[PDB]
């Protein structure tokens, strides 16, 4: 009812080349790219190789619950066996359970990840932990999060389909009313424009919408969406590999419940512009900071990094680290003091107030920004 004209598939297929393009021996390995590509049918069959045993020898003590779960489905779709993988990540789920009830809406995208795999391999023998996940997202209040939302409708919508026959005790209930809820705060994050949360969770909306069994009462205009997406992508938003990850499933008619259904092997300085960087903190394990600074970095380009880079040249002792992940670098230190998962606490970029939507390798910053960078919690 709304798949891409023939006619803009040449721009879905340039950006799937970009994103196939990225995988390298060095490059860090993607799973979602993997799934990705598998999903639309592979280009470069050396990158979907290379990247495929990549995969198959991560080590799994390396691996979040959510990275399992991706990396499942991932060598799932090159029609690889996980194995090991599996009864590793059962296990740690059914170990799992909130930080409390009041955890962040986005506490539940990993174990979203991880029982939509888990439901692919063994439905019935995931039972169990998906009662206990729905039950766990319906009792949480935070404020909405449309990236999980998704994520937690594919995963739910795979159980919902697959209730054992004879065993008819309200599971189907259970999930269907989770998942009625969440297509309800879904829709209503829907913009006139198309957009469903923002762009970059746009593509994931998509593959929920596509899939709960039950629509909300607003109704979704499916068209006016992908054709924003693809005004977008002619304006150059989806240059990031990952970003072509999450939106070329549905680019292409799929969605992540696709997978087990996949067939493989198919028949140093100044310049122009300057911008003023603040880095702050308030706290416990005291060390408060709260520094600005005006740098002075090229044309306009020069990423926002460039700014953070030149600001650590000067050397007013706030350098700081990053660390690699899927989406790419990710400030994880600013002046001596790390991210640490544990605390829930990081850095959080925004211009002037209002939070950044993209990295410090892909922001352009303009004129005179006033970037900061908060180390709030989450
Ligand atoms: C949870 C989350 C966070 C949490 C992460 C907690 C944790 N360490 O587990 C925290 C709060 C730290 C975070 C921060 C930011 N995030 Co965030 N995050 C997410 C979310 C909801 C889920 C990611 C996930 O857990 N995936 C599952 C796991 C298993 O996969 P993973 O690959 O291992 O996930 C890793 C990465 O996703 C990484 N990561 C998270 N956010 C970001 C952002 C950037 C720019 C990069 C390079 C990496 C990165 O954290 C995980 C650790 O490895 C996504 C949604 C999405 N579509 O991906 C948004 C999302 C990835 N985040 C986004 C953004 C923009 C940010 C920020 C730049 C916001 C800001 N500060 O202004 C910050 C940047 C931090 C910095 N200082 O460099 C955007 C990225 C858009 C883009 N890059 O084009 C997304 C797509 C949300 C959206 N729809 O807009 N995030
Ligand atoms: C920068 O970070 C601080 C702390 O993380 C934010 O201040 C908190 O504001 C919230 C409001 O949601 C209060 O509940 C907390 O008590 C405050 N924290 C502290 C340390 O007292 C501050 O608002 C953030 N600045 C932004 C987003 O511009």
């Amino acid at each position: 009812s709304c798949s891409v004209p023939s006619a803009q598939e040449p721009l879905v297929n340039g950006i799937q080349v970009l994103m196939e393009n990225s995988v390298t021996s060095s490059a860090y390995p993607n799973p979602s790219i993997l799934i990705a590509m598998n999903l639309a049918g592979a280009y470069n069959l050396k990158a979907q190789k290379l990247l495929t045993y990549q995969l198959m020898s991560s080590d799994n003590n390396d691996l979040t619950i959510g990275h399992l779960g991706l990396t499942i489905m991932a060598l799932t779709s090159s029609c690889r066996d996980p194995g090991d993988k599996v009864s590793i990540l059962q296990r740690q789920m059914e170990n799992w359970a909130p930080s409390s009830p009041n955890a962040e809406a986005s506490a539940f995208y990993g174990p979203s990840l991880a029982i939509l795999a888990l439901c692919q391999k063994n439905s019935e023998a995931t039972l169990p932990i998906a009662v206990r996940f729905a039950k766990t997202l319906l009792a949480n209040s935070s404020p909405f999060n449309v990236d999980t939302g998704a994520m937690a409708t594919l995963a739910l919508t795979c159980m919902y389909n697959k209730i054992p026959v004879g065993s008819e005790e309200g599971y189907r209930s259970l999930f269907g009313q989770v998942l009625k809820d969440i297509v309800e705060k879904i829709s209503m994050k829907i913009k006139d424009n198309g957009i469903i949360g923002d762009i970059y969770s746009t593509g994931l909306a998509m593959q929920a919408l596509s899939v709960t069994p039950e629509p909300s009462k607003k109704e979704w205009n499916c068209k006016k969406t992908t054709d924003m997406i693809l005004n977008e992508i002619k304006q150059g938003k989806f240059h990031n590999p990952m970003s072509i990850a999450q939106i070329l499933p549905s680019l292409k008619g799929k969605t992540y419940l696709d997978v087990p259904q996949v067939t493989c092997s198919p028949d140093t300085s100044a310049s122009n512009i300057t911008v003023i960087y603040t880095i702050n903190n308030q706290l416990r394990g005291v060390e408060l900071l709260f520094n600005e600074t005006i740098n002075v970095s090229v044309k306009s380009g020069s990423v926002l990094l460039v700014v953070l880079e030149e600001a650590q040249r000067k050397n007013p002792m706030f350098k700081f680290e990053t660390t690699m992940t899927s989406w790419g670098l990710v400030v994880s230190s600013i002046n001596n003091i790390a991210e640490n998962v544990n605390h829930k606490t990081y850095w959080q970029f925004l211009s002037g107030v209002t939070p950044l939507n993209e990295g410090v390798a892909d922001y352009i910053p303009f004129n005179h920004e006033h970037i900061t960078a908060n180390f709030t919690q989450y």
